């Protein structure tokens, strides 16, 4: 599913991401834009041989099982394929664990390099939330 901007903003809010670990909804929408372009089916191979899955490009090195990431963990206890669903419940549940792990949203290098410190409110502009 390719979410619309406000569509994804509504879904993330409904799933309790708005101000989760102090991150406003626009931070999460911004992260999703630069990680996946709001595409639930996005997959990207990392140089270390792990893969990033779904709207928030959750990494098989630590968070989900894809059966092809040696010495990896599955801390969200989910198949990485579950992170490609049109229903973002699994991605959001797993992202709550990631953002809680100590470095907040710096876990998402695209967030740190493209969203952090910017006018992230712009990403929920015009949305009926
Ligand atoms: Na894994």
């Amino acid at each position: 599913k390719v979410f619309g901007r406000c569509e994804l903003a509504a879904a993330m809010k409904r799933h309790g991401l708005d101000n989760y670990r102090g991150y406003s909804l626009g931070n999460w929408v911004c992260a999703a834009k630069f990680e996946s372009n709001f595409n639930t089916q996005a997959t990207n191979r990392n140089t270390d041989g792990s893969t990033d899955y779904g709207i928030l490009q959750i990494n098989s090195r630590w968070w989900c099982n894809d059966g092809r990431t040696p010495g990896s963990r599955n801390l969200c206890n989910i198949p990485c394929s579950a992170l490609l669903s049109s229903d973002i419940t699994a991605s959001v549940n797993c992202a709550k664990k990631i953002v809680s792990d100590g470095n907040g949203m710096n876990a998402w290098v695209a967030w740190r390099n493209r969203c952090k410190g910017t006018d992230v409110q712009a990403w929920i502009r015009g949305c009926r939330l």
